């Protein structure tokens, strides 16, 4: 029930100043952290950067896998001029639990580890002096959270995680935290919806404040030109000659609202800036602006050699590089939720991204039978809310995904898939689709849940996890007979295929090729593409992976997985320049 | 005195004595004066054939310069009293003195060549027998390959070669033991002709006795197309299958000594293909038709044997030249085994083979007093080599220096000698020529009227104008090829070293030098340059494969300029030449 997600900025009614930095950092196995006072503030553990996993920078594997209670410690200074305003400690992502002292005291917890949160902490400090704020994190996994997994205790006492999940469990203060000062009176929430006619557009609006002042909202290009304002928590922004928001080429307007009336100073000013374009599935199209567009992309993962799943801007930054050279217009953030500043770099860049909420591991290689059911419900139906809410107005964000792979062959499914697509059908005033990944076992035969995503997302891997090797050629068949099927029935939706590919181990070369060299993932690819060509309904196709990424330790994980089309060091494997030839071929309506 | 390939019929044996022999370092040189002539088996057990550097786990070993010692019991059956007894060396690198039965038989200089030692008096005919052989593996600026041979602070001694590759020595080819008849073939020669549909193969044979010689040819399902008699004479054929390039056709060649009524006294029978070979002005013609090269690049150098003939990396490579549209290929920088050519001849590759005169140069050389011996030597292995090979279709070109120190203008007496000394040895009159390094260019080189073709070794983007500076790299190469345009050039130009180290595996957007996108690039600025101009008849990349190489700061584990690894996989670049030489045609710029 978190009462506001918008983005920290900076105005005269507005200050955000980052924490980031050294921490003190100790871990808690005996969980005798507050029996002994650690929630005050301690000096006398190790510094961790913030943000950042805290696995990595352990040369002790016990560390890496650490799973229980640890604390971040650090002081923090808080302004005099702050006295009086609402003041916030803004917590990007805590992975995946948190509980907040402020000096000593207790504040809130969370839950969940890839969503943001803010503590009001207004009552809780001394105002122009040094305070104190530990950060009481937990790092288990459970079938009643997302990410679904399990945690079990070696012979020896340690406590270790196995996940359900791909990734690896990195944990701790994993993106930035603000200090905030607000308004007491202030703007909470905005949504926007779009609609074209000729030439012209209209921006419809709405604003949610803690009060009763006037509000004001007025809408400016790209050089500053004021095109439209309006009065009151719902309007209509009318731009004539309209400047749309297109793929790969973004067009971005600053929005501004305002809380008061011409007899105050503003209580209040807000400030985003926002896409104009629409989104709409017709028949078996996705239309972008109204006309019928083909994804490219991946494919991707939170995932740097230094930062683990921290949010890094260098790497963000080269990963837009390279998926710009190499012609994707489009990505999935599996599987949770990405800092925020991505999708601000998506809307800049004109990229199509389905946002994922981190529901992985429904499925247990009976999982809907059991009694996690209820507790695991509602964090993911809050999770769903949470991630909608905070990304609702990126001109960028195309679907929600609100699964991967679940088991969606177990009929006890579909009364937990009618619950989440009823409760979630109308969270994003722009309505866009919402969908799910269907796994390799979840076919047009054996799912149960086909009645419901508002198009298909498929992850299929004939070539690697079946039909590998020689047999390649059987893959192909089975997958060519599967979209006959698909195509009997008659699909009234589009299909994507959201994971395909092959674990590459970079400069392995064999002719004729062998799994995990560099010529086989691109048989295996261009295998894939003669498929995709052959059917009207495949609407896109996004590769797994962009990258390289860390993984749990495992004989079939050569140090993490290595499907990705470049390295974790984003350097391209003989699969990118494939890609790059392919996708700068293909136009963006493709199939039409 | 003969060189031919050893062959099974009944008046010829040839048994191989490969195997496990023993081993033993002399760094003392106290090998003779200790009794080991008479055989040993006191020291560790050595494969025959295969350098012997790279099975020791010291290194004091896998450099060892100085005497060595192999040796080896044998049997000598009954049957073969009275034949002509021979052990026939194929390779021993570089110097050898054989032993049989405690008995010295025969020396030889050169590690590339085969030679054969007389051991009809020297062994007990129907028991054991013993064969030792005393190598040698040092360098010096008398010998080919050139170099030098120092002494460390801790008395060890050590090879510095004026060259690339390792040193690797020892019994690097097959030991035969053969039994040929007391008069019998000694050498032979062809050469060709054309006439419409027909040919003319015309052949000498040299023997060692007086008896009547009787020669046929046969076609390639044993019909009998041509019969003579005669020490000379040429043979008619209606209606040739001509050899052609990545087409061989071969045809059966039979010698044979002895009248009309005798028992036949010497068989000897070869694989000939019926093809010319004319340099006309600035094409290269095989058959008449213009060809244009494309290929490598090679070195004998496996990780298992070193520098000793394999058998399975030998069809290895060529199965991945033929996959790759190659038709060509220069044996740098020796000669190889004689399995090289026939595999050439029966897949119809155009060979440049290379005699050892490598690293003639410093960093002057023609200044020395060296050169005297030196000469002896490097006349005497092109005798060699062009008496060995000789009769092969597939051998085009000979190659008489790699990288000599042309600039300097006491190459030139040199060169006149050996130029004139190999004037009239091939039968057929093929072209000579020699490899320009990147210092000898038509600005500077002192010796660009003798090769009959132009051989070029330029290597901009990689020693020069690296990185960033390619482009400079290829205006200069421009430069150059402006100034051969200008001057006329009437003789055919071939590119036959270029290219760039690349680690397979390291990948850079955009490219770093030792990258395999690197590589790429490099290949294609080379191409771009080849195909703006006219004389340029041939591209031969270097390497084939990675190959082994002294230790060196700029040595990573070797030459990694390869298009393939030194394990025989492809590095990108393999993918880029599949592309761009199975769409050239053979006549490309005619
Ligand atoms: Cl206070």
């Amino acid at each position: 029930m978190e009462t506001s997600l918008l983005y920290p900025v900076t105005n005269d009614q507005r200050t955000d100043q980052k924490l980031d930095g050294l921490w003190q950092f100790k871990f808690d196995e005996a969980g005798e952290g507050e029996k002994s006072g650690w929630e005050t503030g301690f000096h006398d553990g190790v510094s961790m950067p913030v943000p950042a996993s805290f696995n990595d920078f352990f040369t002790d594997k016990a560390s890496r896998e650490y799973t229980g209670d640890f604390w971040y410690s650090r002081n923090f200074f808080v302004p005099s001029a702050a006295k009086g305003k609402a003041l916030f400690l803004r917590f990007d992502a805590v992975t995946h639990r948190a509980t907040i002292f402020v000096n000593g005291k207790e504040i809130r917890t969370h839950e969940g580890g890839f969503l943001p949160f803010a503590a009001d902490i207004s009552e809780a400090v001394k105002y122009g002096a040094e305070n104190t704020v530990v950060v009481k994190g937990n790092n288990e996994l459970s079938r009643e959270a997302l990410p679904a997994g399990d945690t079990i205790t070696l012979r020896n006492g340690k406590k270790m995680v196995r996940p359900f999940f791909d990734f690896y469990n990195y944990s701790g203060l994993n993106r930035s935290v603000h200090l905030l000062s607000l308004p007491q009176e202030r703007v909470l929430d905005y949504t926007t919806t779009f609609a074209l006619a000729g030439n012209d557009a209209t921006v419809n609006y709405t604003v949610e404040t803690n009060g009763d002042a006037p509000v004001t909202v007025s809408l400016a290009d790209a050089d500053g030109q004021v095109v439209a304002t309006a009065q009151g928590k719902q309007g209509a922004l009318q731009v004539q000659n309209a400047h749309l928001w297109q793929v790969r080429n973004a067009y971005l307007y600053t929005l501004t609202i305002q809380l008061g009336d011409d007899t105050q100073t503003p209580l209040d000013t807000y400030t985003d800036r926002i896409g104009i374009r629409t989104i709409k599935i017709s028949g078996t199209d996705i239309l972008v602006n109204d006309k019928p567009i083909y994804l490219k992309g991946f494919g991707r993962h939170e995932d740097s050699p230094f930062a683990g799943r921290a949010f890094d801007l260098n790497v963000e930054k080269k990963d837009f590089a390279l998926m710009k050279w190499i012609g994707a217009n489009s990505f999935r953030t599996s599987h949770y939720p990405y800092d925020e500043q991505v999708y601000k770099i998506a809307d800049e860049e004109g990229f199509l991204l389905t946002d994922e909420v981190p529901a992985v591991g429904f499925k247990m290689a009976s999982f809907f039978k059991g009694p996690w059911l209820k507790k695991l419900h509602e964090r993911h139906i809050d999770q769903i809310r949470d991630l909608i809410k905070r990304d609702k107005n990126h001109p960028s964000v195309l679907a929600w995904s609100l699964f991967n792979e679940p088991d969606t062959i177990d009929e006890n499914a579909v009364p937990y898939f009618k619950q989440i697509f009823d409760e979630s059908k109308d969270l994003d005033p722009q309505g866009r689709p919402r969908t799910f990944t269907l796994s390799e076992d979840d076919t047009i035969e054996t799912s149960k849940v086909l009645d419901f995503p508002d198009f298909y997302m498929l992850n299929r891997y004939p070539g690697w996890y079946h039909f590998g090797g020689y047999q390649i050629s059987d893959g192909e068949a089975g997958l060519r007979d599967e979209m006959d099927k698909w195509q009997k029935a008659g699909v009234k939706k589009p299909v994507v295929f959201t994971e395909f590919g092959a674990d590459t181990e970079a400069g392995l070369h064999k002719l004729p090729s062998v799994m995990w060299t560099e010529e086989y993932q691109v048989e295996v690819l261009k295998m894939f593409s003669r498929v995709f060509d052959d059917y009207d309904f495949i609407k896109g196709e996004q590769v797994w992976n962009l990258a390289d990424f860390q993984t749990v330790e495992g004989n079939m994980r050569v140090n993490g997985n290595k499907k990705g089309i470049f390295t974790r060091d984003r350097q391209p494997k003989a699969a990118a320049f494939f890609y790059h030839d392919r996708w700068n071929k293909l136009p963006l309506d493709y199939k039409a």
